[PDB]
């Protein structure tokens, strides 16, 4: 099966070294994902967190790393985050939007520049899939789904696709004990969003390809937070979100082209909805990002060698700070040579607040008996400083970006019918953007030291089908050597699949292991030791006849208590029920 993640060209994932994972819209649909974080949780090397439930602020942390240690491409383009803070929201990325995901673990900053230390994730919007869809759910908590889609020629050499989304929930109250003020807030904290797509494509030959592509969502999230007597509380956000992308493409027998050009914007408020949104005590933050990507690729030897440039803008409304520009250039190669397989890739960045850093990684793998191999990798990686972190209230505007090296084994082989991969990583973090007590100012000053270990397979019963990751993730702080909150220490991921009669099933489970997290209801913050659960979901689905599927789920099917952040609920037991009629 094919990737274009690992060096934006496609090609066939035996050949990307690093480990790497790709989830489909036929994945997404089984699973009854209703968010983005219901996909990547399943996946190997992910600890997802979340403070609430739907709608509510999640973070990602791969292979130990932080939230902003990821990178989170959407069709390849960094995703706009408004914030100031380092971390994506994916609670607020609707999942109607997302038709592939492209997961790549290990360094990448060498092709991509800033966050790309954990890994990648590439979620992908295009589906080639013609013919109109209606579809539709209802739910626990008055969740509530309604979807319309269509892909259509409009003649020769040109593909219109249109599509509208509408998600509702009223929630549960998610508590936040220690982060509520004086009182706490019972209400229900719901999520309601509202996302529209078009994207046009179009042949000018057999080689050279165009597109445009534009998309936004609407989403209001409600959550609880510090109340004070007569004083307003921000407990509502409204985030705007719109995208545009245009394209040009060449897909030559040897040589490969492409041009993007992309332009975001995104309005995030949160508010006290008693004289609210509009007023002072309501917060906004803003930004626009432009990008501008040039790359190319060509056949040569056995193997490839590539090449782009890469610029962006990001401007932020209100000095110091407000608007910032990057450009990079970088080299791709990947070559076979017997039972030798070597890849590589090498990237300058030019910021306009740090200027010049260099990052570089390099592969090598050997197939020492048909179907098992060994695998070598090391790499450097970085995070640009955050606007919070240069220009704030605490703010050093002569941060330098925060540094990793990587070094990974691994051995992957088929065996008795059985894919499986075990890796062994190391990721030295250093320059840390800490704040420092005495000087009232942030500096690049911490380390953290991150030693983990990856083990998938996959495998065929009878008609049942295995998909099983074990994660180990050992990161702490390496002067200190106390270990990183929020992280959980092991992770187990089954997911089990089977058709009986036209019945698909899919049963989910996942184990989730020992966490720390700061109790925040008494000052000195004390660390607490949160204990490590299992979860289960079931998932049917039937083709009731060849144009309509109806499907079920349970999700959290033994109805069982516990958080991720330390006084946040989580879900609980969850109904859903849908349908899609295609034509
Ligand atoms: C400390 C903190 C927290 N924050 Co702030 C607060 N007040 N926050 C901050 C600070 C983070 C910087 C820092 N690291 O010191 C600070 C002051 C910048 C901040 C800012 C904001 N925060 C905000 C809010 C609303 C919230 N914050 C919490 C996440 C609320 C947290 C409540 C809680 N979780 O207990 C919180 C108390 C602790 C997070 C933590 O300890 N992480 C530990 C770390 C190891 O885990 P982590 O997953 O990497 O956490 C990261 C994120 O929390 C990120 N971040 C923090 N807040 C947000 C909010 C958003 C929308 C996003 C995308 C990221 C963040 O920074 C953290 C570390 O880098 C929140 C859950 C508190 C609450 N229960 O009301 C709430 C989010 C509610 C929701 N689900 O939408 C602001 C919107 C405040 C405002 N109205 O302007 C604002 C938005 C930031 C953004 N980037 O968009
Ligand atoms: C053939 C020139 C293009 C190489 C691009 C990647 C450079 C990254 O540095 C790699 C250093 O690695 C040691 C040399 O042997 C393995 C590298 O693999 C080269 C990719 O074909
Ligand atoms: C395209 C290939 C890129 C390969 C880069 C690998 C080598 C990079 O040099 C080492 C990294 O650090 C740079 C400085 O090295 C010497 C430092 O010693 C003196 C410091 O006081
Ligand atoms: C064709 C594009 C070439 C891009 C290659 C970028 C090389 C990336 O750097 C690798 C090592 O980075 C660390 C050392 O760099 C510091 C700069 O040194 C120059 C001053 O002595
Ligand atoms: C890193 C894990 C160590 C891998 C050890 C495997 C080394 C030998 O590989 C397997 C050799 O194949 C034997 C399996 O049986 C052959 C099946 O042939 C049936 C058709 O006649
Ligand atoms: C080449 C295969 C890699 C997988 C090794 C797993 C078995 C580990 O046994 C050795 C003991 O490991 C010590 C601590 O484990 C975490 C270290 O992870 C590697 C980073 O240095
Ligand atoms: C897995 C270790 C032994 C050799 C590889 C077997 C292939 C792994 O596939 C199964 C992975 O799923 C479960 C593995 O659990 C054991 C991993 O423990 C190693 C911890 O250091
Ligand atoms: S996989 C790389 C990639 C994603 C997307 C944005 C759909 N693209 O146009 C490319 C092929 C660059
Ligand atoms: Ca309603
Ligand atoms: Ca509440
Ligand atoms: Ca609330």
């Amino acid at each position: 099966t094919l990737v274009c993640t690992a060096n934006r060209f496609e090609q066939p994932r035996s050949t990307v070294l690093a480990p790497t994972t790709v989830v489909t819209r036929q994945d997404i649909d089984r699973w009854q994902s209703t968010s983005v974080n219901d996909v990547l949780r399943r996946l190997p090397g992910v600890d997802i967190t979340q403070n609430g439930g739907s709608g509510q602020l999640s973070s990602i942390f791969i292979r130990g790393t932080n939230a902003s240690h990821v990178l989170v491409l959407i069709d390849g383009v960094r995703l706009n985050l408004a914030g100031v803070s380092g971390s994506a929201d994916l609670s607020q990325f609707p999942i109607a939007l997302v038709q592939r995901v492209e997961y790549i673990r290990g360094p990448r900053s060498a092709v991509y520049g800033s966050d790309a230390i954990g890994g990648v994730v590439n979620i992908i919007t295009t589906r080639d899939e013609p013919g109109t869809e209606i579809s539709a759910g209802w739910g626990s908590n008055s969740y509530q789904n309604y979807d319309v889609s269509t892909q259509q020629q409009l003649g020769d050499k040109t593909r219109v696709t249109l599509l509208g989304d509408y998600a509702h929930t009223h929630g549960y109250d998610v508590v936040a004990y220690g982060n509520t003020g004086t009182q706490a807030q019972t209400d229900n904290d719901g999520f309601l969003s509202k996302t529209l797509y078009g994207a046009l494509e179009h042949n000018f030959t057999d080689a050279w390809s165009g597109f445009v592509r534009g998309y936004g969502y609407d989403n209001r999230t409600n959550y609880d937070a510090y109340y004070s007597p007569g004083s307003p509380l921000l407990d509502t956000r409204k985030l705007y979100s719109q995208s545009w992308d245009a394209g040009l493409r060449y897909n030559g027998e040897l040589i490969k082209s492409q041009l993007i050009t992309s332009y975001s914007h995104s309005k995030d408020y949160n508010y006290d909805p008693h004289y609210g949104r509009y007023d002072s005590s309501a917060t906004l933050d803003e930004m626009k990002q432009y990008t501008v990507q040039w790359a190319n690729n060509v056949i040569v030897g056995h193997g490839s060698i590539g090449a782009g440039v890469d610029w962006q803008k990001q401007t932020t409304t209100p000095e110091d700070g407000y608007d910032q520009r990057n450009t990079g250039i970088y080299l791709t190669g990947l070559q076979q040579v017997g039972d030798f397989t070597f890849e590589g890739a090498a990237r300058s960045d030019d910021n306009s607040q740090f200027g010049r850093h260099g990052t570089w990684q390099t592969s090598a793998g050997w197939e020492f008996i048909e179907g098992y191999r060994f695998i070598a990798s090391y790499g450097t990686s970085y995070k640009a400083p955050n606007l919070g972190q240069l220009y704030g209230f605490y703010g050093n505007p002569n941060l330098d970006p925060e540094k990793s090296k990587q070094w990974e084994g691994a051995f992957e082989g088929l065996t008795a019918g059985v894919n499986w991969r075990i890796s062994g990583y190391r990721n030295d973090v250093s320059d840390l953007i800490d704040y420092d007590d005495h000087t009232l100012k942030y500096y690049n000053e911490g380390k953290a030291r991150i030693k983990g270990v990856e083990a998938t397979a996959n495998f065929d019963t009878g008609p049942l089908t295995h998909t099983v990751s074990y994660d180990y993730v050992d990161a702490r702080n390496a002067i200190t050597d106390t270990p990183l909150l929020r992280r959980a220490k092991q992770q187990v991921k089954y997911q089990l699949d089977w058709q009986l009669y036209d019945f698909d099933w899919g049963i989910t489970y996942q184990y989730l292991g020992t966490r720390y997290d700061k109790d925040y209801s008494s000052y000195p913050y004390q660390t607490v030791k949160m204990g490590g659960v299992s979860l289960w979901d079931l998932a049917v689905a039937y083709p009731v006849t060849s144009h309509l599927t109806v499907r079920g789920k349970i999700a959290n099917l033994f109805d069982k208590d516990y958080e991720t952040v330390y006084g946040y609920q989580t879900a609980g037991r969850e109904y859903t029920l849908s349908g899609s009629y295609t034509f």
